[PDB]
């Protein structure tokens, strides 16, 4: 199969952009939880109305169990049953507009293993979709360390994608995007330094030359001709740099956080690709933290929707 | 109390920077676990006989019963007690020699969960013991993101510093260095772009920069005035670099992982300080990868003192 195969077939089905960020606080878990008392657990309810459920490989029995025996019947997994159900239920909502859904790591890991037992479950019910998946990570070492993070990510989780903070050489994207022992090929996202509105106005720059390297070293490991990419991250409202890098690199694959205050339509034109899964918008907290998820996530998507209409010819 | 203090403490008690790696990998757990049943399990005994053990907050019961019966009566549980019991082994092994123990993030993550129940436990047991604490991890991302990997560092593995890559921006030491809610002050060492052997010779740098920038921070949020930092981790081989680094950020601290090829001396000695706390000299598989650890530790604290007197006067 391959990311860029995954990427363009359900492009080629819901015609989008949207990446959704999954970044869930400890105020959205406690919010979910509350007015899942105040719904008489409505949404929870619905959650466990999909085939999926039963394919997470953690804890399971505790997630399919209904919430009143949960409450007071496990009291040391009400967390983790209350987790992993906000998740499922803005993935239920949101899931049909999403080309992508990217997962921030930082907001699964402040709990200990408990946050982690989610992700997980949240990349096998997103793998079970066949949903395009991303880990924002932004993993950084010298190569044989982040053969860890290349196993955890690629093996464990078995993301799609990561993103890759390359300041200190590009050299362990070698192991990172590649497993010269499994055959394997994945695909990643580095980080750019760009300016924004305030620094872009204000006195072969770096950024370009770390680009180049990052492309050449996707060149290097065979990456595209395994379907895999390297591409970059690159903030939304860096709008002299995004133009610069989809111009000077045509085919290069974006992702750009950061709209959520923004305007989309600059962002997204000036990324543009007619092969728009190269252009990925991604969209969290906007979403996540509106009372409404599936209609949040719909403005956006028809939002994108009438960009790209326009960039299409106008 | 306070990072500064706890190093200079520990620096007049067992006058070292010696700085021991605990990165335990497939291969060590396994290896681990071999040998414990050619010995008849002589090391896991010795582990068992420390106040310690049990002070640590995860599966405590599960790491106090007998090895024997852990294989046959908990066998998923088997590579939890080992990871644990080969980090402690390391800990009661070598801890005499060092002045500070480095834990990187990368080898407790990729197993899920587990990894990280074993990280706290560790993170726990050098607590108990007052040893001086470095989370490896490099973290890296915008303010508001990083307030999670603050909580899971300083609050859940109440670790004494971290190392973070500030490539994108200084302004997210804010918030991984500082917590006004709490008014909590923390360490931390940033990642500098050195040049090595090879590319020192071919062909304010960049680097100076963006060192400024972080002591900077650190005098902004009065760090020190609060007994912590913000230093750097400097490349052992980056000789130019350590010294350009120490000569004109005359009192920052440096740690400086890489010497296992390396020379000792040279490395040391371009970032010497009379307060040799801030030229930590990080010693990972040398020791933990050696059949006598604590005999490694002791060799390496060995040549650090010879080295440190001559540095002294000579």
């Amino acid at each position: 199969m391959g990311f860029k195969v995954k990427l363009e077939k359900r492009r080629n089905a819901i015609n989008t952009c949207l990446c959704i960020g999954l970044d869930p606080d400890e105020k959205d878990i406690e919010n979910f939880m509350k007015n899942e008392k105040e719904n008489n657990y409505n949404n929870i309810k619905k959650n466990l109305k999909e085939k999926y459920i039963n394919n997470v490989s953690i804890k399971k029995d505790i997630l399919l169990k209904a919430p009143d025996n949960i409450i007071r019947e496990e009291k040391s997994e009400e967390f983790f049953y209350f987790f992993n159900h906000f998740c499922f239920y803005i993935i239920n909502e949101t899931n049909k507009y999403a080309l992508t859904f990217k997962m921030n790591f930082a907001f699964y890991i402040p709990y200990g293993s408990v946050g982690i037992d989610v992700l997980k479950n949240v990349f096998d019910y997103l793998y079970e979709l066949n949903i395009p998946t991303i880990l924002d990570m932004k993993i950084n070492d010298i190569g044989n360390t982040v053969k860890n993070y290349r196993k955890f990510i690629f093996e464990y989780l078995k993301s799609d994608s990561c993103t890759v903070n390359i300041y200190m050489g590009t050299n362990m994207l070698k192991d990172i995007c590649y497993d010269e022992e499994k055959n394997k090929y994945y695909s990643a996202f580095v980080l750019v330094k760009t300016t924004n509105p305030d620094s872009a106005i204000f006195q072969k720059q770096a950024y370009v030359i770390m680009a180049q390297e990052a492309l050449n070293m996707s060149s290097y490991l065979n990456l595209e001709q395994n379907n895999e990419f390297i591409g970059f991250v690159v903030g939304a409202n860096s709008y002299d740099e995004m133009n610069y890098i989809r111009t000077y690199f045509p085919n290069c694959y974006i992702l750009s956080p950061g709209i959520g205050n923004g305007d989309l339509h600059k962002t997204l034109t000036n990324g543009y690709h007619k092969s728009y899964e190269k252009i990925l918008i991604n969209i969290g907290r906007a979403i996540t933290k509106n009372p409404y998820p599936q209609k949040a996530a719909q403005m956006y998507y028809d939002q994108i929707n009438a960009i790209l209409k326009q960039n299409m010819e106008s």
